């Protein structure tokens, strides 16, 4: 252990990816069980802190720079100072908050971010109301459903611990277009986890492009508002993207057309359900870019084999996704249980090879991120 210790030193002596994964790794080593509940608690009170402060404005009334009163901040936003100054201390000891005397509080650059609506405090927003709650629901859960992997869209850990368990998550959510907002906002902070151009060679493609000039070349299955197939072809004139096709369920799709501007250069547009037939046979790439995690790998394997029965020979099919390690990271173990809340799992190679094998595919090679595990596995007709 000892020579950990001494990497994160010297870490620390220069401070005077991994820069700060040795200070967690450092941390685990040194603290016993009874400090690593005190810990654990403590989080749970300064995200609540977080939280209410967002809520109650507490954040906007502090100045980006300089100081401000407790009292001056409660009367802003009409709380007991009594209140504000209790929540607030837990930021001040935590140092999100910084306190000036015996009265004054200031932002940080940890607490900057939560003075606005932005991505970062949307994320912070739906993290609290919609997954700890999930989370805290899961021994009931388990002694409710069976303690088995949840999949399926109705009874998910979600909608059981929000009391309507028949519900799918998206209805919950249709119900109430705040929490729709504040999801959306959230998603934008990864709208752009590492992109295909740059990540993966489409050269190949423009010369499949200009042998055939008929057949189509990218099939963006399940890819939202098309922004993948922008960035790919964006600056390609080999990659038209007129010759490729976004799909989506149709009233995503309608929402697209609803929302492009006019003669903008746009990949073909496809309601379709993506369980069932692949409309689109014998392109050159199909691309289902993080769609496959949400499912079981039953329902993946259905999905898979309505895109092997469409594709051609030489199509290829890139399946975008985190690709756990065994063991896998922090940060990946964790959206792994979230997934869970919604009724999906993230996947080591192993089992995305034998889902993809069980859909007649095989796995011809993987292209990972660099500094990260999201990667895009290239498959073939077995
Ligand atoms: N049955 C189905 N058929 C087609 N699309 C579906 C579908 N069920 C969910 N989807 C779509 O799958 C997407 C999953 S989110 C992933 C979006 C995009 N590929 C990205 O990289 O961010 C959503 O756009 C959702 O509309």
């Amino acid at each position: 252990a000892d020579q950990l210790d001494s990497l994160a030193a010297l870490l620390t002596s220069r401070a005077q990816v991994q820069l700060v994964k040795g200070l967690k790794d450092a941390a685990g080593l040194v603290n016993e069980a009874r400090e690593d509940l005190g810990d654990l608690m403590m989080s749970f009170v300064q995200v609540t802190a977080l939280r209410l402060l967002i809520k109650w404005k507490v954040f906007e009334a502090i100045p980006l720079e300089g100081t401000i009163s407790y009292a001056d901040v409660a009367a802003r936003v009409g709380i007991d100072v009594n209140l504000i100054t209790r929540l607030s201390w837990v930021l001040v000891a935590t140092g999100v908050l910084k306190q000036d005397g015996s009265d004054k509080i200031q932002h940080t650059a940890r607490s900057r971010p939560y003075a606005s609506r932005n991505p970062l405090s949307a994320m912070m927003i739906i993290g609290f109301d919609e997954y700890l709650p999930a989370l805290l629901a899961m021994p009931g859960y388990f002694d409710t459903y069976g303690k088995k992997e949840p999949f399926g869209e109705k009874h998910t850990v979600k909608a059981f611990s929000e009391g309507n368990p028949e519900l799918t998550v998206n209805q919950i959510l249709a119900s109430s277009p705040e929490r729709l907002g504040n999801m959306t906002l959230a998603m934008a902070a990864m709208e752009n986890m590492y992109p295909l151009s740059g990540v993966y060679d489409f050269s190949w493609v423009a010369a499949k492009a200009a042998s055939d000039s008929n057949r189509p070349l990218i099939v963006d299955v399940g890819g939202a508002k098309g922004h993948t197939l922008q960035a790919i072809c964006k600056d390609t004139p080999a990659l038209p993207i007129e010759r490729c096709v976004l799909e989506d369920l149709p009233r995503v799709i309608q929402v697209v057309k609803d929302t492009s501007d006019a003669g903008a250069q746009a990949p073909q547009l496809l309601g379709m359900d993506f369980n069932q037939e692949q409309p689109v046979k014998g392109a050159v790439v199909y691309l289902i870019r993080r769609c496959l995690h949400d499912y079981s790998d039953e329902q993946c394997v259905r999905i898979l084999g309505h895109l092997a029965a469409a594709m051609a020979a030489d199509s290829v099919l890139l399946i975008g996704e985190t690709v756990l390690t065994n063991p896998p990271s922090r940060p990946t173990a964790m959206m792994d249980i979230l997934l869970a809340t919604i009724g999906g799992k993230e996947r080591t190679i192993d089992a995305f090879g034998a889902v993809v094998g069980r859909a007649g595919l095989r796995i011809k090679g993987v292209c990972k991120q660099e500094g990260g595990d999201f990667s895009y596995i290239e498959c073939v007709k077995a």
